Order: structure tokens, then C-alpha cells, then sequence
């Protein structure tokens, strides 16, 4: 029992990072294979982050220009190349520690850790989700550039996200490993303000299951609901709409527990209607939204 | 920007996690030089529990009774010896993988990084603290014991918690490294209920320091108080006592944000007081314990 916010061990990725300095900036890039993945605003100086023209930019640098360090020692740039917003740099060595690797794109909601590095060292491994503005709210300062967000099946580590920027307001923005941003952010400094951050009602509903299962039940209730009811009180509450396909998702976590999916919507809509009255659920005053249905299945079963 | 709960990166203890077996028990042990250690309880059976008397049980058991699984290869059990509530088995191998470690006995308040495993294997990572009644709130499930909690400084390990247990009310109990339990808990399947769960106040302004340097500031009043004044109200609350070496501790945090400790005593005088009024600060509806004077400083200046 007990139910934490849990990040995937961060070693695979750790042997990953290297540093990438390019002029007076220096950044975190991901060495896999024999590429180094990195923001490309690696490249800007302070006049070029207005308006940055990155293939204009990207003419003036040569492979020598971006120095690559793993560890302590330098590797060497044999090749380096565009793709969207991040710059890969093909090196003569392949990363001994490549771990097996894919890069995809996730979908808002889901989750993912994030291994936060400065100077292409790790400083530390938080749990975060994919807002649906497409925002993140990590932890992370200036150096942080190229840290990535990633999931692990076992032996094999999903890439899904590489740090790029923090907006005005503080959150963060960045990129897939293919180098497109999540949501509509641009690698500028510029006025860019974030969409409405809902709740990811799915989210919410599995950590509910979690929290019945770890004995915190004081919210169930005796109601039911249907999805257009309970979607007409979450839309009321910047709560995202549920879908048939988010209650299948809940399946299994209603299976476990005998608790209906629409059983846990209507005790949903009794909190969000009548709030929590000083009580907790997972030792949290607030309905949590950054576990999965699979995070809860995984962290429940206990998945290595 | 951005402030979240981060675990330290678990590569370095990855690497020392193998499996440990003996009789039909499989839980964790953690591999440094040529020792394993492990919670004593692997050699119990199910009537064992109840009341188990470990030197008796331990004559039963040789060094071939101890199956040590490192990745998937098989280590020989040269030597086993009982140090309070944990094995000791010495192995033919040197862990090549083995950092630079420290064993050290933490204090209620202190922070760490617990590596959950099963069957020698990691599952997550995830920070929590070491409460004033000597419990832990982890994450573990059955197979989890020998799963251990940990600082880094740089390069050294600093092995503070090995589980142990779950004591009936699902908290957690364990040991430190030398076998000594945390609070007054004994490996043995009895009724052993925890003290009060107080707030670990030091650490609870520490993270209102950490929101007041990422902007959420609403909270900042025009009041100030004395330890014995705030004091008062903190043994109301069941708050931990504020002595003047936790007014000392934060020294570094009053600095930087210019807000005087007593001035910030105040403001949470007024919040335990008052309530958040639905608001939050950092994202949470609740005063967060869970972070000491260090780790605030440690994330806000991006320590690796
Ligand atoms: C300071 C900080 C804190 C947390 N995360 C990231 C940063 N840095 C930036 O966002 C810098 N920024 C300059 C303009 C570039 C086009 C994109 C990168
Ligand atoms: C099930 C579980 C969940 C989370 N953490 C640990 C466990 N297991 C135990 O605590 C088992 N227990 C049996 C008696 C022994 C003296 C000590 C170990």
C-alpha cells in the first residue's frame, strides 16, 4: 500500500546526457546511437532569441562549433543537420549505453519522468503529464534546455519530450524527439500565453480507483451518473470530457475494485460540487490528475 | 520556474539492486563491494512471523540457502552474518558497479530518495521523508523489502533506509544500513501501532521560501511573530516545535527572498490559522513537509 508520485528509474536515460556548448550557450543533449539530439536555440545569442532565423543561424556554424561532451571527454562532430527545432549532431562514437530506444509523440494527459540536467549532468528525476495546452509544469532553470520526458517498457525507453523553453507565466514548452512542439509554442522569445490548463478527468477518475484501493474511500458515495451528466458538471469545472474510451481505459481498475466507471464519475461530481471539507485522499487536498489509468495499474501490480 | 517533488537520479543504485532468496521468500538486496545486504526477515516462513526468534532461525540457513541473483547471473554466497535486522552476504564478486557509498542514520525530517524494487529489480523512483514518528509513506507492495532510500552529494551515495515493512495501517517501517530500525519497530508480525504524524515545520517553510522565489506569493502577510509566539500555535496544529536551528537552516532561503524567518513563520501562523480558502501554493492544497531547507536550495540553484 501507500501511493506515491512515482518517476520510472532514471538510469537508462542518464547515461544518455551529454553537454553541448555552441558559442557562449551551453545546453543538455541526448547522445543515442551516434546523434546527439539538442534544442537548436543552442545556436542564438541574446540579440538572435526576437526572432531567430535558424536556417540563417545554422549557416554560420560548421561541426567544430558545436562542442559535445560526455562525461569529461569531448566527442567529435562528423556531421550536423536541422530536423524541425532540435539539432542532431552525428558524432564518430556510438553511445556504448544506448539503451533500446524509440521516440514518440504523446498525447495530452498522458505522463511521463523527466530526468532535469545542467551541464549535461542529472540533478534530478521528477513525474510530470502533458498538460492539454500542451504545457508542462516542470522544475527547471536556465542550463535545463535538453532535458528530456520519457516512459519505460522494461528494457526498451519511449522518448517523448526534450525541454526547449519556460513561457512568461512560468510553465514549460518543448518538443518531441523529432523536434515539432507540443501545442502551438514556437522557440522565439516572445509573448506566447497558454490556453485553459483542464483537468484530465481520466486521470483523476484512476487515481480515485488507486485511492480505494490503498483505503481511503470517505468519498463514495451512494449515486450514479451517465457520461453526458457527469460531462455537463465537468465542463462547469475545466474538467476535460470523458469518452467511452476513457471508461474502457478504467476497466481494469474497475474490475479490481467492483466499483462501476460511472459509480466513480457521480463520486467525482460530489467532490467537485461540494469540495473536499478539509479532508484528504492520498494524503492530497486537491484531486490529482498526473497518474494514468496504466500508471496506477503499474504502480498497484508493481511492474519492473 | 517550477517546483516539484524530484527524486535524486537512480542510476548509481540501479546498479547495486539484485534479487535475494531463501527458502520460498524473494525480496531485495543492495549489492556494494563484495557484500549483499537485506532485510533478516528472507529466512522466515509463514508461521515464522509471529514471533521469530532469528539467531534459532539463522542456524538452519548456510551460505548456499542464500540465492543472490545480480541482472540475471547467479552470485556465490561465500560468508552470511546477522547485524541487527539485516544479512550481510558475502559474495565472491565485487559489485564493478559499486559507488562511492556512505551508510549514514538519518533524522526525523530528513528527505530521501527511495528506489522501489521487485525480485532485484527497479519500478520507480520517488522522494519522501522520514516522519517525525519514525514511519515512511512509501509505495511498496509485497516483494518490495530490501528496497532502499538514499542521498547523493555529487558523486557518493549516502544509503540512509532499507524497507522492511508495512506496519497494519499501511505506513512503512524499515531499517539504515547497519540493521538498526528507524523508530521502535521490530521485524515481526504484531500489532505495532504509530506515533502522532506531525508536520515537519522546518520543512514546511522551507517550501513556502521555494514558492515565494517561483511567484505564488499571495500568501506573504503583514504580520510577524517569535518562536515562542509561533510555537504556541504549531503545538496546536501538530507542527514540530521551530528551534533556532531550523531559524538557522533557512538562513540561505531568508536571504535570497529577503523575508525574515520569523516574518515567514508568521504567514504559515496565518495559514494553519486561517486555511488556503480554496487557493493553493505550488500547485498544492495542503503545507507540504516533504521538502527540507537543502533540497529547496538544492532545486532552486540546480545542484548535480
Ligand atoms: C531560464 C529557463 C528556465 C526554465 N526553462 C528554460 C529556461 N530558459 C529558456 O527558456 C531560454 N529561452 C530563450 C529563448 C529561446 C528561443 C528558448 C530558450
Ligand atoms: C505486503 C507488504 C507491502 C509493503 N511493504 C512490505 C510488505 N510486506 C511485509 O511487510 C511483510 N512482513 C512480514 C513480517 C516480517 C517480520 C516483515 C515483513
Amino acid at each position: 500500500s501507500g501511493f506515491r508520485k512515482m518517476a520510472f528509474p532514471s538510469g537508462k536515460v542518464e547515461g544518455c546526457m551529454v553537454q553541448v556548448t555552441c558559442g557562449t550557450t551551453t545546453l543538455n543533449g541526448l547522445w543515442l546511437d551516434d546523434v546527439v539530439y539538442c534544442p537548436r536555440h543552442v545556436i542564438c545569442t541574446s540579440e538572435d532569441m526576437l526572432n531567430p532565423n535558424y536556417e540563417d543561424l545554422l549557416i554560420r556554424k560548421s561541426n567544430h562549433n558545436f562542442l559535445v561532451q560526455a562525461g569529461n571527454v569531448q566527442l567529435r562532430v562528423i556531421g550536423h543537420s536541422m530536423q524541425n527545432c532540435v539539432l542532431k549532431l552525428k558524432v564518430d562514437t556510438a553511445n556504448p549505453k544506448t539503451p533500446k530506444y524509440k521516440f514518440v509523440r504523446i498525447q495530452p494527459g498522458q505522463t511521463f519522468s523527466v530526468l532535469a540536467c545542467y551541464n549535461g549532468s542529472p540533478s534530478g528525476v521528477y513525474q510530470c503529464a502533458m498538460r492539454p495546452n500542451f504545457t508542462i509544469k516542470g522544475s527547471f532553470l536556465n542550463g535545463s534546455c535538453g532535458s528530456v520526458g520519457f516512459n519505460i517498457d522494461y528494457d526498451c525507453v519511449s522518448f517523448c519530450y526534450m525541454h526547449h523553453m519556460e513561457l512568461p507565466t512560468g510553465v514549460h514548452a518543448g518538443t518531441d524527439l523529432e523536434g515539432n512542439f507540443y501545442g502551438p509554442f514556437v522557440d522565439r522569445q516572445t509573448a506566447q500565453a497558454a490556453g485553459t490548463d483542464t483537468t484530465i478527468t481520466v486521470n483523476v477518475l484512476a487515481w480515485l480507483y488507486a485511492a480505494v484501493i490503498n483505503g481511503d474511500r470517505w468519498f463514495l458515495n451512494r449515486f450514479t451518473t451517465t457520461l453526458n451528466d457527469f460531462n455537463l458538471v465537468a465542463m462547469k469545472y475545466n474538467y476535460e470530457p470523458l469518452t467511452q474510451d476513457h471508461v474502457d481505459i478504467l476497466g481494469p481498475l474497475s474490475a479490481q475494485t467492483g466499483i462501476a466507471v460511472l459509480d466513480m464519475c457521480a463520486s467525482l461530481k460530489e467532490l467537485l460540487q461540494n469540495g473536499m471539507n478539509g479532508r484528504t485522499i492520498l494524503g492530497s487536498a486537491l484531486l490529482e490528475d498526473e497518474f494514468t489509468p496504466f500508471d496506477v495499474v503499474r504502480q498497484c501490480s508493481g511492474v519492473t
